[PDB]
């Protein structure tokens, strides 16, 4: 129920910005200026965590400088897994719930990455929200596809068969 | 696999659940009819035995409702297992850990796939439909608007129709 | 951002490629030759794991052969589990770690798919990911896409019209 991209404004001079979902550590939270282009940020210089769940950021950054959104996105680690289980260790059970969350919390941040991904429109055909599809496979053992190259190709021989 | 719907066929009662669940709060069914609306548990619903639902009304489609759904929705936030110091540790719990944490991963995969998804060769999937909204493309392997093409072998198929 | 599917240039007379994701076993790593179709490859047959983290293709297997990409992926098998806790079992750490390990790692196979079908690339594009949308499509507003059987007909039936 509750995401975990949270695309904000940044409506010219507004610091303070909330987080909704849970995190285990703070490297976890990423933070990327939108608009033009998304630029990730950094802490003590970008970040900081005033309290918990409150991000603030040390410049004003208006939509003058070529922003729209910041869009506060919690990606868990897997490689730096919290908890690495050792020979002579004693079990505790903080150990397993850790584990357990991690997980849960990499699972929760897939289901909202795809919800993230391409849309579909409500009419029931897919929507590309003004992109552009890139590095599709020109291959045509079919009879539908959409790439460029032969496009142009096939439009060079349409066209000069015109000129015929 | 999550996500089965079934056909309301007049008057019914019982559907099967192919999928498992570890709670029942997790399955949710909905009546996706004019409007996808969800049913309430031990109202609309009532179990009836593990593996199959049982509906208290026909709702049949001159109800208004044609299809519902089976969609599995494990929670998130809700751990059915929550290790403590003062136990025994039962492996159980381990495995339904663990078993939580896959169905949680199943949902997503799914739920990836409800829209364009692979195919079985390896193809996107666009099931019979059009992408509507497309930017122009500027590179080889882009995949070209509608107007660009106007804007090329549309002149030509002009050019040829005289 | 995906970091368990990773794609490399054949680049003609190549065999070495590294594995940057932690693979669990052996068979949870998939080698698949991207060309005119995907063709999977064997283990000991076609390739071989020259030593952790890296594979030697038997073959070049370079562009020549109508292959260009060799997108090594890996998938962790969700139904069947490497480690299954018992009543009287002993519960080496090892087992912890591997039940953990497993779980998070099919988390990332959720996320790296969820990323897999067309999204937003590093780019900001939409990403065919180097494949080929194939079942059915076609266009109707200019602003639409184009399937590649409508193409087809467009340059046929003038063809034909010159043809008279």
């Amino acid at each position: 129920v509750i995401k975990t991209v949270l695309t904000y404004q940044l409506d010219g001079s507004n610091r303070d910005f909330n987080i909704p979902f849970e995190y285990l550590a703070r490297k976890f939270v990423v933070v990327t200026l939108i608009g033009v282009d998304r630029k990730v940020l950094t802490i003590n210089t970008d970040y900081r965590f005033a309290t918990r769940t409150t991000i603030s950021l040390t410049k004003a950054w208006g939509p003058a400088d070529g922003y729209t959104t910041i869009e506060l996105r919690r990606v868990t680690s897997t490689t730096d897994r919290l908890v690495d289980f050792t020979d002579g260790s004693i079990l505790r059970a903080y150990d397993l719930n850790v584990a357990q969350i991690q997980t849960m919390h990499v699972a929760e941040e897939a289901r909202d990455l795809t919800t993230d991904t391409i849309g579909v429109n409500n009419d029931g055909h897919l929507d590309a929200r003004g992109r552009r599809i890139v590095n599709l496979a020109n291959a045509v053992d079919d009879r539908d596809a959409v790439p460029f190259g032969q496009l142009k190709t096939m439009n060079q021989n349409s066209w000069q068969a015109r000129n015929e």
